[PDB]
């Protein structure tokens, strides 16, 4: 398997572009940024709203926990490669505490509204608009040779009043190299694509398109997360009871993957459930034909058939968003 688009970006760019391990951090001043209040965390980070002491602008201070320095230089190299990209979080500075050498990443600040509270308030148009803005970021990172590998609502900051969106958290992101087998231990369980769940390691930018489809399904069907499994095996069973197991067996067969036998037993045999079955009167005003047609082309087992980010932006579902952008 190979990406259908932007497959040679790394292949043909100079080695320093993707050789993040040869990166040399020009450390900033740790005292320029002061913590104001905690806004998030993760297994390997503690995230704070900060303040730039020199100019009084808000910032994000992402203090890393001890991790191999390959993981810290990748993410910094990726952020440097994408800086300036549409809707791509801006990396402003990188600092260390002298005594422990604990690195902090400094980013712009987004006045975000938690997605579990913001999403349910979104009009039909807002959903169209925010996914379109998120699509810009994804087409731009893919075109620069990078897979995000962690598309999900926690990683999409939205200032609703400013209608600004930024794709944040490049901590799992990677350089796409044709043929490379990657670890499938990426993305959050609910947003993990079938390829990660059935061990197809030579995945590409289309893993982000499945994750985007998962976010979109959740927003139009008002069901977060849309595919709610308790562990990977179960994450695949949840997918199989929606998409059907016939599609799954075509996919497995095409790529020549045999399921772990018990996983196989667990998956069973399920009929494809049409998309309108999730329609209910709360989500009614969001689940039109174009929405289903768009969603249906993102949630395909075959990562090769999913729309590219560039194609999705031109889908008729986003026509009104595009016309507004033209003014
Ligand atoms: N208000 C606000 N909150 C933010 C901002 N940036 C990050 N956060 C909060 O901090 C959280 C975690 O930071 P993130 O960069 O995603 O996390 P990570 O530490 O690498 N974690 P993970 O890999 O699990 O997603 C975000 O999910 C978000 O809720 C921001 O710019 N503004
Ligand atoms: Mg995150
Ligand atoms: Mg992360």
């Amino acid at each position: 398997s190979k990406a259908r688009v932007y497959a040679d970006v790394n292949v043909l760019r100079p080695k320093e572009y993707w050789d993040y391990e040869a990166l040399t951090v020009q450390w900033g001043e740790q005292d320029d940024y002061e913590v104001v209040r905690k806004v998030g965390r993760g297994k390997y980070s503690e995230v704070f709203e900060g303040i730039n002491v020199n100019n009084n602008e808000k910032c994000i201070i992402k203090i890393l926990k001890p991790v191999k320095k390959k993981k810290i230089k990748r993410e910094i190299k990726i952020l440097q490669n994408l800086c300036g990209g549409p809707n791509i979080v801006k990396l402003l500075d990188i600092v260390r505490d002298q005594h422990s050498k604990t690195p902090s990443l400094i980013f712009e600040y987004v006045n975000n509204t938690d997605f579990k509270v913001l999403y349910p308030t979104l009009t039909d148009y807002d959903i169209r608009y925010y996914i379109y803005e998120l699509l810009k970021a994804l087409d731009y990172c893919h075109s620069q040779g990078i897979m995000h590998r962690d598309v999900k609502p926690h990683n999409v900051m939205i200032d609703h009043e400013l209608r600004k969106l930024r794709l944040i958290d490049w901590g799992l992101a990677e350089f796409y190299h044709p043929g490379k087998e990657y670890n499938v231990r990426v993305a959050s369980r609910y947003f993990k694509g079938p390829e990660l769940l059935v061990d197809l390691q030579d995945y590409d930018y289309s893993l982000d398109m499945w994750s985007l489809g998962c976010m979109f399904a959740g927003m139009i069907f008002r069901k977060e997360p849309f595919f709610y499994g308790h562990d990977n095996h179960d994450q695949l069973v949840k997918i199989a009871k929606v998409l059907g197991t016939d599609g799954l067996n075509v996919y497995l067969n095409k790529y020549r993957i045999e399921l772990d036998p018990q996983l196989e037993a667990l998956v069973g045999r399920h009929s494809r459930k049409p998309w309108l079955k999730f329609m209910n009167a709360d989500n009614q005003h969001l689940v039109s034909p174009e929405a289903i047609d768009f969603l249906d082309k993102l949630l395909r087992y075959d990562h090769q058939e999913r729309l590219t980010a560039l194609e999705a932006m031109t889908h008729p579902y986003f026509q009104q968003v595009r016309a507004a952008e033209n003014s």
